[PDB]
């Protein structure tokens, strides 16, 4: 199988899971059982950012997410990506829904890698219609509105169930190198999930993979288009 | 055939396909005979810079070619990118030998793309024996000593005769867009060119190209791995 | 006197001083006679961008000023800012009103100067009540709305006549040395100039002086905070 | 007094002070008695590299100093900078020398700041004889060689005892705010510390200081032209 970290926007409790009981921010070390969780007061229809850090001093991966005039959601977990990644990597974002729903809708992604000094930095303030440093997996299109839909909306803006999509930055990312002094990645992305329903599903995550990653094949639903199945 | 625009570092002068009689930098638009040239005192054995940058207010293509406590050597031509290259691209180095030979060695190689705001940034300031994020193409080779030579060296850094690479990063650049208020690109590397002989050939481009673009057929020494001819 | 290079966004034509008959950018090179100037469609009450470029290389000061979704206004001229200001300087905003009025409404504001590499970057994209990297000369305000106002609004915003304020960075700029290869500077702001008359004045101009540059003795309406007299 | 946040590389063990027995880098927060320290093999007269890291999600302030060929030490210490430091600071470089002495040779500084965006960044990778961007205090002077020598060094190039000096960007930095979602800041300079003795003292320091910070009379030797006493 790939290998995954991500960061999560859980917006669906699965407790089955091991998922809190409410909607939720975690950090995934090669299982959809975060290693972490935090509680996220996810505001439906609200632009909400998402910042990503890690840095080869600390060895601890972080996220926040916050809407404007909101008390922000943050979470970390101390993890040595070196002994979990291989070398080089894609960076990507995903999402998915189940039997409920929502728009997974991606505004913005900026990315910044640097090795010590080799730097990789991208923004993305929109996409278009044919964006081709971008690799679209699954139901992921680029161009309406200049945004990234990562999963399936009919023609009247309604999200589809049973969706599942992601973006990978085109170039492979050097995460980690042993003759590295500081190595320190961030990524920062906005979002609108909206959904009919006030029962939302199912997420959305920053994932760096394996180069060669692909969705697995039916991580629909609470796999959020990371994992085959639930271990 | 491939679209080219490139900015030719000229060891070799071939006064039959239009050289000035002696070294020189160009600004190469879809042809090997350079729109522009001026004269460069290259210095043998001495690590040089090369800048090379553009936007689309002047539409102006400049490049400085210097050397540590030496006068530079600049050239410009006054060209719309916007109607010679596809909007989208792939940003290479490219170098070739013939009868005569040299070193096509490069110790650093950094570029930005802005479209307004989207963004692209990446440094080498050293490259490694697998450097996922680089297509090399024909002799090129990474890891020796850090460095990516373009051309065929041997064990001891001899360079060899009838040599043709290229070293194209990985991810595609949107160079232009025509909702664009204004797009910029600039390119820094640093390189080492020596030859035992006092003839060296043949020289390194800056090119920008078609992202399918391969070294044409036969392009060792003159046409410096970027043309199929030289009309 | 003072030393000043500008760009200037003139919404008051003072045919007596050499102004064109309309809204114009001109680029000034110690005088408020622009050397060059441009058409400008000036859209009261909309949010403008200016973008400023120069570079070493082509030794020319280019300017575009464009509001979403209509043309640009780009204006050039050729001019070696070695042979005009200090090797140090301060960058600023500039504006003033005079029997006519407008708001002089900054929403942000970047600037990069690089010089090959020495390097300085500052971005403002909200104005703090208290911004202590900022020199506020004349009746430049931070604080209200996170903007800053270059000349006096009332509790409502209404823009009052015979005006003028300055905003410096703190922090003076290596804008030009004699052992560079390439020097370069950009600066970006946007800016909403609202007027209750159809008649607005005077304009907003981005600046280059000597560090000790202040606002002009009398420099309101035409002289645009900038030059003590018409000259 | 001033309020002082320092990362110390202290080349001269005061045990009488809580040093430890050998060459340290240390956190010091409102006093020269390091609230964490690690061990340091200073090498005399090689090129170091130090890296500072702190963002406002960890609240970890981190350094790293490295020479080429050889293990890094590291040290980070937990603190909320946001309840030491006033919102506005200067950032500076630091050494001193007493009875014993050493060069205090800066060959680079970089700094990067962000507040969520506003931002700071300035690269020195070069000093000259007039670099108006900084404010030299005490016995600090650029110029020689493109340095920036923190303490006193004779024509023969023989550092002097009882030497204090100190750099800081002219430019206040807005280092945390109430309202930001993140703040960041990240330094990097390189250091040539040589001495004839083989004794060395005392050391230099990146310190982050009220912005009317000056140094403190006496504050030679141990307490590197931070600290008015050893408490
Ligand atoms: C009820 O179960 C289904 O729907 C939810 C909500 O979408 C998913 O989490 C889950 O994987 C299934 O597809
Ligand atoms: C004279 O013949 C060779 O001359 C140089 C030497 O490298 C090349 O430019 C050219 O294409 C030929 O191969
Ligand atoms: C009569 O003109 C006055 O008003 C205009 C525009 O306000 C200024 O340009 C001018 O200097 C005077 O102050
Ligand atoms: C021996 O004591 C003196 O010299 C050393 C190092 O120079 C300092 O640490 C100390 O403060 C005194 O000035
Ligand atoms: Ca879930
Ligand atoms: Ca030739
Ligand atoms: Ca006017
Ligand atoms: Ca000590
Ligand atoms: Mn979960
Ligand atoms: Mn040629
Ligand atoms: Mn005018
Ligand atoms: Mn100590």
């Amino acid at each position: 199988a790939d290998t995954i970290v991500a960061v999560e926007l859980d917006t669906y409790p699965n407790t089955d899971i091991g998922d809190p009981s409410y909607p939720h921010i975690g950090i995934d070390i090669k299982s959809v059982r975060s290693k972490k969780t935090a509680k996220w007061n996810m505001q439906n229809g609200k632009v909400g950012t998402a910042h990503i850090i890690y840095n080869s001093v600390d060895k601890r991966l972080s996220a926040v997410v916050s809407y404007p005039n909101a008390d922000s959601a943050t979470v970390s977990y101390d993890v040595d990506l070196d002994n979990v990644l291989p070398e080089w990597v894609r960076v990507g974002l995903s999402a998915s829904t189940g039997l409920y729903k929502e728009t997974n809708t991606i505004l913005s992604w900026s990315f910044t890698s640097k090795l010590k000094t080799n730097a990789l930095h991208f923004m993305f303030n929109q996409f278009s219609k044919d964006q081709k440093d971008l690799i679209l997996q699954g139901d992921a299109t680029t161009g309406t509105d200049g945004n990234l839909e990562l999963t399936r909306v009919s023609s009247n803006g309604s999200p589809q169930g049973s969706s599942v999509g992601r973006a990978l930055f085109y170039a492979p990312v050097h995460i980690w190198e042993s003759s590295a002094v500081v190595a320190s990645f961030e990524a920062t992305f906005t979002f609108l999930i909206k959904s009919p329903d006030s029962h939302p599903a199912d997420g959305i995550a920053f994932f760096i993979s394996n180069i060669d990653s692909s969705i697995p094949s039916g991580s629909t639903g609470r796999l959020l288009g990371l994992f085959p199945d639930a271990n």
